[PDB]
DNA sequence: AAAA
DNA sequence: AAAA
């Protein structure tokens, strides 16, 4: 899958010129048709400001205005119609109207928008054109694009290209070259944020104290997230710290996450007052970092959902999950920890012993010296700490126990053990931020 | 230490407006004084396109012309004397001149320029303004800033703020708000890319390929990296994978890296052909990714230079280094591995035993026929693998061995061991 | 806790 | 809001 994103300003104010790209040449007011010809994308994404709209009779009338205007422009230029248009919440006081709100709303809106567009299965080749864009929309789109591709890179190969044209001077210009200003193999960056406090999901921009308190107080998200917070932070830490069993046991509910993001996005959408007479759009609620963290969390869940399996978790399963999620010394320490339990399972099996629901400490034959559960031992042993994990060997007739022990040996956090791991991994994720 | 960086285009064509920022107000043509007034920066940086240069005699009368007119404009609105001015190489075909070259040369030049300005000690509060910026220069300056602060974040606390004002619209404009577009705690990202092939340090933009090969041949830098490439990638791997002994032993020569960069820099600049009559700059050499990696490598070395402790490398010193350099699970892995060697060294000290110049396998007491050095065992055991490391205990009169053993127990790689580790860590960094 |  |  190849993906072309373009940051656009006011497209009706652009001059006809000549564009050079990949040896091909193009006459027109936009870089898009030559970008599509050369790159041949599987899908195109256009990101432009809300401020281009010229109708204030409704918020949806303001977006059907801007959309139709873009649909005309794509016909004027040789551009296709396989396109998604993201109408981002823009700021300022213009000749044809006024738009107030948090400037950071565009980041959270575009992040949320791109989250539902960027494919969650297979490799990504992403092309970003900034020739036509506004400074602050372009930077926040670049940032929102990168942050998601960083989570995509955990499971899949992600190459990122960025283009800007030669600068346009009124009449000195004859041909503009479309230059590659970036070419990057996106590094895998799993989410390393804790869920923030319940002030930083939706904030009041221009709203009376009592009215905001009623909206905030009405949200199912904040009520639910209060109790679900620790487990989601335990899962976030599972990817970051190299804990393959906690990844599986703490895999989040995608439906519930989808529910939280739609609820907040809708409260924000509904809190936009479009004053039809005096041509003013006021976004009376602003998105917080908490909304951003949730969007990223659900994206990481979608990216990695294919690894999840049913409740009996074998050492062979933890091996394969680990080889996908982890790299470098994190991966190799996990393989050594699974290896030590595997090699012990093999010894038991040679003797015709198949222990069931036994603590890992009793499985590996530890001393009675330490039963306390430290962050040191939890983090250092890929979360397979001796005092929290329970082991069960399903019985079989061994002929080559070296290769069949892995499938028949299962690991499980004790109900007490899981809560000790949750506290440690949650606290460590919050202390590392 | 608070830092302020601003992205500027053509600073003359801006009109008088007033600005609102953080419970203050200001009148003038740029946001810099009201930013300085609220932010209270210990230093200011200004990144410009060199395309605004008018007098074309040669390169020093372009970086003069622009620095002249920047310093005139900074007297007009009282920006003070605490300012650094980066005249980044721009491209295009303009009213008063023509600048040709690679679009990406601005990134590497600003990266290089920023690598020498940004403090390499103490916490950082970086403030960034995109109000006045060109499209590409602002985007590359932003990326250049983030790439360096990510490495700075390894050792210090780095908070980053970005600003862009309400859009200046000439009719119906009363006052523009300085909007905060970004506020983030910068995540520690240690350098995680190998040094490339000796192709991609300088590339010919507009140089006949026979001339480039001649020039690439006269560079001492590429001939010196030929040797060092592996030993430097091993050091890069040391930070990324949590290998504290390899970090100390492979610690790069800063004076030497300084001389590589300055040579690649002054070579690039010496291949800029200015033509006074045609009014045309041409940057015949382009900066490659290899130049960027060397600047980032040097910056990471400056950031972590304080940790290069005096020899020999004791368990106590390795703990101290590790406690500063590593986080999360990687730190605990390293602490557990130093704890294994420490606890053994205590058991030895109790019996009155102080082994000297002993392989770590013999120190820990290992079976035969596990002498093959696997990537698995080097990366998984904080690079302290039993077949590559040599332990020494300087004999002492113990009183509390549990406290004393850490100081008196030294670790080093065997001459053969270090090359296998270098090979393993270099290879692991390339598969990335 | 690698060959507690 | 193709160099506020």
């Amino acid at each position: 899958m190849k993906l072309l994103v373009v940051s656009w300003g006011d497209f009706e104010r652009w001059k006809e010129t000549k564009y050079r790209f990949g040896g091909e040449t193009s006459v027109g007011p936009s870089t898009l048709p030559i970008l599509q010809k050369v790159i041949k994308p599987d899908w195109t994404v256009i990101v432009l400001s809300d401020t281009i709209g010229k109708d204030f009779s409704s918020v949806e009338t303001l977006r059907e205005d801007v959309r139709n205007r873009v649909m005309d422009f794509l016909d004027r230029i040789g551009a296709g119609r396989e396109v998604d248009v993201i109408i981002a919440p823009g700021i300022g006081e213009f000749t044809h109207g006024s738009f107030r709100g948090s400037a950071m709303d565009a980041y959270y809106y575009v992040l949320h928008a791109l989250s539902e567009i960027i494919p969650t299965k297979g490799d990504l080749e992403v092309h970003f054109d900034s020739t036509h864009g506004l400074n602050y929309v372009t930077l926040l789109t670049y940032r929102a694009l990168k942050d998601l591709l960083g989570i995509a890179a955990v499971m899949n190969t992600v190459t990122f290209y960025a283009y800007n044209s030669d600068p346009f001077v009124p009449k000195i210009t004859k041909e503009l070259n479309i230059n590659t200003i970036e070419t990057t193999m996106v590094k895998p960056t799993p989410l390393s944020e804790p869920l923030p406090g319940f002030d930083e999901y939706l904030c009041p921009y221009s709203m009376e104290r009592a009215e905001f308190v009623r909206l905030k107080g009405s949200l199912n998200t904040l009520k639910n997230l209060r109790k679900e917070k620790k487990k989601l932070e335990a899962w976030i830490g599972s990817l970051l710290f190299g804990l393959p069993l906690l990844f599986l046991e703490e895999f989040p509910d995608i439906g519930r996450l989808e529910s939280y993001i739609e609820e907040l996005a809708e409260t924000w959408g509904g809190a936009i007052a479009v004053n039809a007479e005096e041509k003013a759009v006021t976004r009376r609620l602003a998105f917080g970092s908490g909304f951003g963290t949730l969007v990223k969390l659900l994206f990481q869940a979608r990216i990695t959902r294919g690894l999840l399996v049913e409740e009996p978790y074998s050492i062979e399963k933890l091996y394969s999950v680990s080889d996908r999620l982890f790299r470098g010394s994190t991966l190799q320490r996990v393989r050594v920890e699974l290896g030590k339990i595997e090699d012990k399972a093999i010894k038991y099996a040679r003797k015709g012993a198949f222990p069931r629901d036994i603590p890992l400490r009793d499985f590996l034959g530890f001393d009675a010296a330490n039963r306390e559960v430290s962050p040191r031992n939890v983090l250092a042993h890929a979360g397979l700490e001796a005092n929290v994990v329970e082991v069960s060997m399903e019985a079989w007739e061994p002929k080559r126990p070296e290769e069949e022990a892995g499938r028949h040996t299962h690991l499980k956090y004790t109900p007490v053990g899981l809560k000790k791991v949750e506290d440690i991994v949650s606290r460590a994720l919050k202390e590392s931020h």
